């Protein structure tokens, strides 16, 4: 129930997965929002 990355968000609710990698002391969480200002597509965010 979520799109990968850089997809069209003008054909559904707001499907956008997320990539939260790990390692140890440091942690990076990649988010994906739905932007309409551009071409109405879901792109990476956060971090």
């Amino acid at each position: 129930t979520c799109i990968g990355h850089y997809q069209k968000c003008v054909n559904a609710d707001k499907p956008c997965c997320s990539k939260t990698v790990r390692y140890g002391d440091s942690k990076n969480v990649r988010k994906f929002i739905c932007d309409r200002d551009g071409e109405g597509v879901c792109v990476p965010f956060d971090g």
